[PDB]
């Protein structure tokens, strides 16, 4: 039996990890090759530290794997996860989820089967998908709106203003912005999009941790009456427990988790029913197989699946979410930003929503390459990301 | 080397504590001396038995202390704690307050920075004030709060009052007993009225503060919860008295009104309870009371792993430098959110020289060595203390029973 | 009714507050007259701050109380409680009890009646009581036994040794002793009286706070087989919550409560069945009118009554609690130390203990005073109590 | 010391049970006589089954207790209570009330104190009252409205109408209700009080378990805006459990437990602030000795007290129930019926409010007594309370 | 005056990262400049990926930190720590520790005074020490003891061992995958023995630590709970991995073993219920694995309320830096228990100079400016980073499946 499975066996042969800016984000490919000439392609990307994960690619995923059996995806994440001893946390998973997703690839094009098929096949024909109107105005917002309802969604995100003041004297340096204000500007988005549309359109929101807990419970009962399809991230991760007053007296739907890289962030979120629709970042997590994990996990306790979609991840990442999407019962909805020229030259044939929906790709595999050559015409940029050092009024850090 | 240890002790040499009565509040200031020649000062401030907390510190902490190394601020607070056996209370808390507070400011000095850069430093670069109005009339308090939001406050704590004294306008019984009466329902009524007119008037152009300073019964409180919770207080103070914050599990499973409570505290199991269950939303202890600098640090630490913030009790009765130790922690945890402040007269500000005024809504640390206020010893005799009964800490309801003042 | 109620006021003409110390231990009196020439005693003991208590007693409590009537005990008490507005804690409350202690001696002296009889009279004949063995040899602790035992006592607690040590160089001021040590000589010297003894007595012994709640939980598990009567402060009062790991595991009989003088220190303690037994020290929780309150409270919750009644007290204060220990139903047993020849001068009449009972006064009110002028003879003296100053082997300060 | 006792033991020689009807209802008073020739006077009021009660008191409670010394109230409360094994309920906790009542009177009698002294006196200058505006019509309503409020009453108990209907065939025998209809008409109640009387003056209401649980909670939040002074027995006692959803969600005043005579009914409802004003009859729940315990039980959890008073009822329980609203620190409210002269004949003295307060008898004792001539002229009566077999529109029995 | 605080700034001139292997670990140290010319040194040590670290440090942290004021530690630690958006886990946080370490050593050198005295200074003399005794055999196991109690130790770590490599007397499955390879069954059968074998020998003459490494299945550390009970351990360590901790609740409801865990701790949300659940009575965290000084002051506090003492992570893959900095934490917070301690070899102390070895089974914090030990520069050039695998966290049972290592 175990010369059939060494006949069987499918060798690594190299790792290799590279960060591409084609347009506004550093971007991390993670590439696996096999002796039996089956290359795999994983998303790796943390675009605030991109050379920190590509070190831990580089310097130690890569000696750890080659010479083992890429079969094995799980007893790899498994080992991997485990492997520098202390683990978890955004540097460590995304290497991990790199190569876990690109043995994922490998296994589905040995199989000859799109993902999806590979996890037992589709329980939806397609995922419904939701996109992003930003605007300092109403009026640009409505422009947004009216172009993306033409278009065929029907969801939108709506954000109105961007994130004056009364600060102290000299101001430490950072990029401001007040509570009070936003809360009062995001409720009146609400009022003006509900007296124009009506019920055209589901409208998100994301608070992205900007609220204290007073203010997000305070936030929930201003806002209930406008019945979003969720509010996202009406907490920072440390303080969930604080949902329970909101479930309490709100029936507003909530959705959380972008920023969860270690399982004690979710679970008794999700055992509490403290949200509806979990929304972690799958490279955040470790990759496909503890998205497939997790995924089960919340179906068990009713709670949805809106996995993080940012344009801070790969064309690839973005196919493996889709293949998740369609295949996992309780998925709901697909985040997208529109892809760039130069995006789409560096990884090609990546889908677009169809009246707003996006399809799983159907040929071997994930679907989406890295073109190498084209990747090196875009090499990595430094980028401080300052809005990430935000400051209230008084000069103090809050979660950003 | 074996002896370095010993070689930078600074020995406390002399405890002295002082009541002075500058205007309308008995203060209490502890000053401790080192062999070096290191003064420092701290607020033990207890205005309603200032007696107490002198023979406290005088007959007490002073024998204990003479001769150790003010060093070891924390060994000296755990040690101070425990030392009458039975501990925790306003009359030992403050005391021992006294001292950490002077100890922490002879560290400081040492170190020849301000107090807030010993803790390690800044979290924010000010910290923002809130002040008070208060009128028996509605107009009067419009004038108050016009007056405040011109000086740039955002902030403002207020109080359509008068509620104590003789017995008016109230249904008493025939001959009712002596004390300071209101009446629950009228205070209700006038308080959501209050904030009615406000936000008429005013809309979002200030935060509106207000302390129903445990007057209410449980029921009561939560029916005003839900009564205010649309004019959307900056928080409510002390909506229940300590012996009765369960009760504010049932406010919070239906309400989204800002909570704040525990001036009053000094025992910690007082707050433990409240904070793990997150039944507040500020904490607002009097530093003294809980006994220092020392377990000020552990607390606003421990509230913020809840997420809990913090607002200090920051009364008239409390020293200029209570005040200035209040900023210094303020301007460090990075949980604080907001500092209480009423204005000072001419006479505290000659006690008590440099206390801080806040500048368009914010009250800055002091930059000097130490806590950055002292007391003027020559100044301070010219105001001995004097004694106030404070009648109306004899609160009566209609029918004459005691409710919590 | 006015005039009824006013024919038969009682007014208050004056507040005395004497501390004396005829033997070991700084006591304090509270005496307060009235305008009908009733005048009542009280006990007021903090011995390690007494002159704190009187300046309470005669700064603040007395200018306060003068003129008002007397009779209204339920009144006083809530007014004097509230009246610093912040409150609860050693200082205040002893004050406090001083005076509401006087003042239900007036109300039993007017009513002509022992105090426990104006309570609603007795629910038992008489008070169990408990002694004190001490020594630093097992002889010396048999010596004490055997002497208790043959006067009539079924109850003693026992402790053996006082409390070598590794400590670090020049380590701080203070009195030392060794956890490990106190618990490995603890467990033996049940394990001795349980093999000399049998089933002769029940065995108490008091932790008093010296162990952290590890080591707590173990000594219950050790100590268990012996069959204490009681196990009293295993824990400091800050940390009673870790009780329900010992109560979870252990049959273990608990005794807490000595130090308590805020409602929150109880409240939680009681109603979760953490402890067996309450040890309240009746001053230390403002006096009577609250120790009524607290011993129907925990009638209700099962839990039983034995008031702290250590030698620093006055004998005024034993009596009192002997009054409430044959009046309260759920009243268990009274702790007793003899008294020596100057404190009986200075409080004549004193009961002690007749075949291992106590017995209440028969005459009317708490039916022990202070002879004012024998009180004199014994002015306060300062004591610095330096045992309080604990501290393990590592030189940090533990709950003495 | 046992001469002394026994010198001034307190014998009880005689134990008599007398019902009288002066007016509406069945009344029984328990009168205690002893050898020092001072006689106590209780009430033991349970008007639906008189005999049951006078059977107890007569065949059982009397040769227990001739013979025994009346001081010790407290010991025979505990002895009575458990005296014939089973134990708790309404025929033997009134019988119990009576003698415990009249044990009281013959102490306060004895210290020549009004009861309220003897507790330790008064809280409170008076007992605040309230009233019952029943009637039909809302005009009816309003005419008792203004005739309380001119005589100074600032509370008032209001209910609109008395409790057509789509029966089955033949219903059965009984009295008949229907749940919607009483919920819009006290809904509709409340709404014109409101419109009319604005603030003027407290509203209560008495459901009187008339609704099932889902009923209750509907009721609650219907009601919750008219801010009613309390909403009493909004659930019968056995369903009270379902208390706490509508404390989660609802900011109503509750008061229940006029029904209650088991402590396992109240304990839990307590602990968990389930109401906010407790309603127990004290015959029900048996005397004055409970009555102290439990309310001081309800202080320490922050529930007040407003014991039940209806006319069936001596003026003797009336009396004692203001000693203990003027005593006790948490009473809140007096319930007041006026009595009628045949009462007032048989039962001396009894008090009436005054401008809103009921003011506490200032005599030595209760302060009120039967006037055994007078009782004799108004035997016992039997009255069936067809109202008790209350039943729903399709003939089933509902809590009456 | 306005200008004070701007004026007594320390400006952030330099970010260095340095990796250094003087003995069998790659340790990492964090050197931060400041303008006036002040430096201060860190502990960044994570053995496991230290390029990963320095990576972080040197294209991340310094060009945020450059030019920035050292002073205000709170805020530099708060902004860090939110400053890649994703946060927490052992390589960000590894990075700040050293940071935060270096701008504590910065701000006590400013203030010339020992770090534990910035805190508000000792509450104890100096912290007790426990050593390791491992070794395949019991006869070398007491070797091992016997020198560790000659020399004053009242604790030690004792653990028979060898678990791991090929394997040898297992029954595993026909070509096992590579691995580390160890049997749980035989793991706790030898170390009950162990407990036994050094009770009936040693009895009482010394405390008996053991480390479970996070080892077993839930229902066996239950089991060995109960099973090792009666030999009083001072703690049993990692019991179960941190992703299990809620299993804990069965073991306390039934036994009276003494538990310490959370080495492995890098994210708040895995010690929070650990602790107000009262779930260990030791908390073991490895201070740069939670981000430094700054989040282990607040952790300690934390732990304090709810009677939880402190054993920081001590192991020889940290530096005498790290090591200089958790006996400041030891000497300074009143709940601090113990300190792990392992001898440093003559390389390590040629590349740190003045790291305190314990004294009579004691630490003794240092009392010069500062943390006390600095990295000589030149010397940790002599022994740059080489790579090592750690084999042993491949760690698998005998049917060839991964457990936590
Ligand atoms: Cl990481
Ligand atoms: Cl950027
Ligand atoms: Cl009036
Ligand atoms: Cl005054
Ligand atoms: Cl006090
Ligand atoms: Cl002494
Ligand atoms: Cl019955
Ligand atoms: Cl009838
Ligand atoms: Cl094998
Ligand atoms: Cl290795
Ligand atoms: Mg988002
Ligand atoms: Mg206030
Ligand atoms: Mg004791
Ligand atoms: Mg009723
Ligand atoms: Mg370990």
């Amino acid at each position: 039996l175990y010369f059939q499975s060494m006949m069987n066996k499918n060798t690594i042969s190299n790792i290799e990890c590279v960060i591409t800016k084609p347009d506004r984000h550093n971007l991390i490919t993670v590439i696996v090759e096999t002796e039996s000439g089956v290359t795999g392609y994983g998303c790796a990307t943390f675009q605030q530290r991109p050379l920190a994960v590509k070190t831990m690619v580089d310097e130690y995923l890569k000696p750890l794997l080659i010479g083992k059996d890429a079969n094995n995806i799980e007893d790899l994440w498994q080992m991997m996860m485990v492997n520098a001893y202390w683990r978890n946390g955004p540097v460590i998973n995304n290497a991990i989820s790199g190569v876990d997703m690109a043995l994922w690839d490998i296994k589905a094009k040995i199989a000859n089967m799109p993902l999806h098929q590979l996890f037992g096949g589709k329980s939806r024909d397609a995922i419904q998908v939701y996109t992003h109107a930003t605007s300092d105005t109403m009026e640009g917002l409505y422009e947004q709106v009216d172009k993306y309802l033409e278009q065929g969604y029907q969801h939108i995100r709506c954000q109105l203003g961007f994130y004056n003041i009364q600060t102290a004297q000299n101001p430490t340096q950072g990029s401001y912005y007040d509570q009070d204000q936003y809360i009062e500007n995001t409720v009146e988005m609400f009022k003006n999009l509900r007296e124009k549309y009506g019920k055209q359109f589901h409208i998100l929101h994301d608070v992205h941790e900007r609220l204290f807990p007073n203010q997000a419970i305070q936030f929930a009962k201003q806002i209930e009456q406008y019945n979003p399809f969720f509010i996202e991230d009406i907490l920072p991760p440390s303080q969930t427990e604080w949902l329970d007053n909101i479930r309490n007296q709100s029936s507003v739907s909530l959705a959380l988790g972008e920023l969860f890289n270690n399982p004690e962030e979710w679970k008794a979120l999700i055992i509490n029913r403290r949200v509806d629709f979990i929304r972690c970042h799958v490279s955040q997590i470790g990759g496909i197989t503890p998205a497939l994990k997790l995924g089960h996990f919340c179906e068990s306790f009713g709670v949805r699946i809106a996995w993080h979609c940012p344009p801070d991840m790969t064309p690839i990442g973005a196919a493996v979410n889709t293949h998740l999407n369609v295949h996992l019962h309780n998925a709901a909805i697909q985040e997208h930003v529109e892809y760039k020229a130069n995006t789409q030259r560096v990884f090609p044939n990546a889908a677009e929503p169809i009246n707003g929906y996006l399809y799983a790709s159907e040929i071997a595999g994930i679907g989406v390459e890295m073109d190498r050559e084209a990747a090196q015409d875009f090499p990595v940029e430094y980028r401080p990301h300052e809005w990430t050092q935000s400051r209230l009024p008084d000069g103090s850090i809050h979660t950003p």
